[PDB]
């Protein structure tokens, strides 16, 4: 016997996990289209190079690499948005901006899943807020067609700008910004004297963490103003944030949360990641800006970007926690059955007919008996069963039962 | 500056090119729905035993393979056939049959490209040459939903039972019948004297040599049936097949050709593969019986099966040459244009209406002048632009313009 079960830590998908997954990526295309945003696609493989930012990331120390025949060093993509720069940055000039782009790659880590598909979304070369406010109501879209509601889930937002302004103010080396973003992303899931730890071996001293630590945890972005000021441009960016989503109508669904500041070393700005407001589950999505990714790249003039990703594992979780993923079992429009094998050659003319009229058919393929090919139809979730017999053909008939019989005209049966 | 080519033979499709990409799978899908097949996936990572089959395939000779770190032998697939099996045999008899199954995966290489995507399409459990009629019928339908005719293509049919029996015939041991297809699939491509060397290193000698060159080389089933009888097995299963495609209305997309053996170790009965009428082109797609495979699995019980694949990249070429593959541009429903940024929340109320309705639309989201955002909504194929200004907002209305202006109560937006 073969090895059936797939590759550690790998998904099969036969059609009935296939109609789920399905169920979910119709979602995120429709979203996107309903958002003005355009597909596109890139290899599973790419440079390792690509990803080596030196941060502490999560995502770049769980890199599924291996060097090829050739000796080159390459991984399958941890992540899609530096292979969205790549593309990006091959164009030129020549993108038309603003760019909204999207895409539905299978990601993947190695450390338990070792790959995920992660809807991603995009814009590019649109320095407000607006961007971020069209992400986050694109994510609240989606939630909304999978059948939540804001009363299952939100959206946490905040700036990173706030921290940037602190780590500055303090002294701090901004090279070290990042790798901080990183440890204080932990904060929530590991103890804070852990986390406060990891601050000290970057060689921040207590007065620094402090400092950290406060901004995180204030409730709301009029105590953020009183740190930093009404007019601080991070105050003034998330209050346009926070009014154009009311606007769209969309209020009830997002927050202000000064601990949120995500895993990745290149936000620069608006971040948010999406949540159970039971307080089950991991983030169902996240995302944010980063106006210096391109600039890091090699671009010559800085490109502002902002966008987010939306796994299928978690969200996955929810929808059944919330009954919102029936089963939904195979449907054909008709099964055509022949009387006996003498009738197969009519039998596919009538065929013809039914998928010309742009309907779904099966033929019953191999010998057997009518009852058995009306159970067989049932099975497959027939709407229709056509039974083509001696005696109706010679009249220029068909029968037809609907079952969900009576003898028809051919040309009536579309 | 990064690198922004991708890694060595493999595609990035940027949205120009994954529209392009859409239009085909958009056709693979709507054939398997007409014709009733269900769709699955697996992991593009199997164990590389999977694929150790030890017959000098070209596929497998040229395997994406390497080690995880963890020491496991893997492979970026070189095709889908033995992950299909592995699904299979992991269901046992809880798989209700007959099972008509599809997927569109990337499929890789290493030796030119490095990977392509590849339609597949396989009945499971049937015995009759009905499953071959109906998957040679599904690659002729997908052609003409391409926009080709039976003038631009045909199928090449035959079967390797003739074959077979001229190999058992001659006193060749039934192990090397499945290298022997292998080397007389290269005929066409290679010298006579080159084809026959190799199966002179197999250690068959001239005599044995001469029987298949001639049966390979034979015109038409009436001489088929000369050499091995009527009534030998592949000559009734031949002309059933067919009979049933000039019933189902394709019999000028199809013929028998001899010569036709496909280069994979598992096919054992019918064979087949699409070409251009022109002789320009390589195989448009290929596929066969291969009704021991799951045997060879460690299937307790025989399961027969027959399918076939169809590449993105040969198809791509000759649609192209026919001028079947214009660009089309990008399209959406509406673009609306805030007169300035005070307006921007109403546009975005507006907005909003216009998603609800299942429109596709924009909003203008940096800041622009209203004659830019006119020509905004021109780049990305506006139907209609949807301009918000003052004024009539206090009235109860927007201004719309169809761009392929007047003013419009909101309400009658949708
Ligand atoms: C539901 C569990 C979860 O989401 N799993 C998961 C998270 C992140 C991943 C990355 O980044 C790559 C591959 C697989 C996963 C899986
Ligand atoms: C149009 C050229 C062609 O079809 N290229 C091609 C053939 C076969 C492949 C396999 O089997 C795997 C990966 C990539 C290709 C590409
Ligand atoms: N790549 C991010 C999500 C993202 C997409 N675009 C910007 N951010 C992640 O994996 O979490
Ligand atoms: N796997 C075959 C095609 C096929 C699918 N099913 C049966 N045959 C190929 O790559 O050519």
């Amino acid at each position: 016997m073969v090895e059936t079960e797939p590759v550690q830590g790998c998904r099969d998908f036969p059609p009935e996990a296939m109609r789920c997954r399905r169920h979910l990526f119709d979602v995120f295309h429709a979203t996107a289209k309903t958002f003005g945003f355009e597909e596109y696609d890139a290899p599973v493989l790419e440079s390792e190079e690509l990803y080596i930012r030196k941060a502490g990331e999560e995502i770049t120390e769980q890199m599924f690499n291996f060097i090829t025949k050739g000796g080159h060093r390459v991984a399958l993509r941890p992540e899609m948005t530096p292979s969205l720069a790549r593309l990006l940055l091959g164009k030129g000039r020549s993108l038309l901006l603003p760019a909204k782009w999207y895409s539905i790659p299978q990601c993947w880590r190695y450390e338990r899943r070792r790959e995920h598909y992660q809807w991603n979304m995009d814009i590019v070369g649109v320095k407000s807020v607006s961007a971020e406010v069209e992400l986050v109501c694109a994510a609240c879209w989606a939630m909304r067609s999978l059948g939540l509601s804001s009363k299952d889930v939100g959206i946490k937002v905040n700036s990173r700008k706030v921290l940037q302004t602190v780590v500055e103010q303090a002294g701090v080396t901004s090279d070290k910004f990042a790798p901080v973003c990183v440890i204080v992303d932990k904060m929530e899931k590991i103890p804070r004297e852990e986390v406060e730890a990891q601050l000290a071996v970057l060689g921040l001293e207590p007065t620094v963490v402090d400092a950290i630590t406060t901004t995180l945890s204030l409730k709301s972005i009029d105590e953020i103003a009183q740190r930093v000021g009404e007019e601080h441009e991070a105050v003034k960016e998330l209050r346009q944030f926070f009014e154009q989503v009311e606007a769209y109508g969309y209020g009830d669904w997002v927050l202000f949360d000064a601990s949120v500041v995500r895993g990745l070393a290149y936000y620069t700005g608006i971040v948010f990641e999406g949540f159970d407001r039971e307080g089950k589950f991991r983030a169902l999505c996240g995302g944010g800006r980063y106006d210096n990714l391109l600039t890091t790249y090699g671009s010559p003039t800085p490109i502002p970007c902002a966008g987010f990703g939306f796994g299928d594992c978690v969200i996955v979780e929810l929808l059944q926690e919330k009954r919102l993923l029936p089963d939904i079992p195979h449907v054909v429009d008709d099964v055509v059955i022949p009387f006996d094998e003498s009738m197969r050659p009519h039998a596919l003319a009538v065929l013809r007919r039914l998928r010309d009229a742009g309907r779904s058919a099966d033929i019953i393929l191999d010998k057997k008996k009518v009852v058995q090919a009306f159970n067989y139809a049932d099975r497959v979730g027939a709407v229709r069963a056509v039974l083509v017999a001696p005696e109706e053909w010679e009249r220029g008939e068909v029968q037809v039962k609907m079952l969900r019989g009576f003898a028809v005209p051919l040309d009536r049966l579309v």
